[PDB]
């Protein structure tokens, strides 16, 4: 699956 990190 797909991953996003929003710092
Ligand atoms: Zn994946």
């Amino acid at each position: 699956g797909s991953n996003q990190n929003n710092f």
